[PDB]
């Protein structure tokens, strides 16, 4: 797994009303020039909560990892997912937490 | 400076017309039920743009670093700062890029 304990033990695979999915977010290059996270809130009305991350900069653009959870709408949220993978921001849900 | 040797060249110290901060946030216990950087977007439309970060997960709340430029107007990002602040997020202003 190398998610949290914490997550390990609440996560569920299938999804549940007012479920919220726990994403991992991996960058592949992406300019920083890209606000990817900022754009998802506003256009799409949800919130990316950061769970933990490692993200480097390296080459002067961005490769890593991040956790999150990701609040809004059920319509919001596959929304933004899909931008973000449209952008080429790799997203797995890994499953569901309440709230 | 520890930042990225090309931020490192293009960081100026005073404010110029249309200028960029370069932030460094430090979290320091702040609950993943705070969706601060999210809010921020929305509250004051300013983008958050990640350079990288370092955060861990434990007990429920989250420790490290993120390097990130904030975009939008003088007065949009001067309220985000001030607000992350007053949240309780440990911000620190390196310097000021174009553009």
């Amino acid at each position: 797994l190398d998610i949290p304990e914490d997550y390990q033990e609440r996560l569920q695979a299938e999804p549940f009303t007012d479920c919220v999915p726990m994403l991992r977010l991996e960058f592949t290059g992406q300019s920083v020039d890209a606000p990817l996270l900022s754009e998802t809130a506003r256009r799409f009305n949800v919130n990316n909560n950061i769970i933990s991350a490692q993200m480097d900069y390296a080459g002067g653009v961005k490769f890593g990892i991040m956790l999150t959870e990701m609040h809004g709408t059920q319509q919001d949220t596959q929304a933004a997912i899909a931008w973000l993978q449209e952008h080429h921001v790799k997203v797995e849900v890994l499953g569901y937490v309440l709230e």
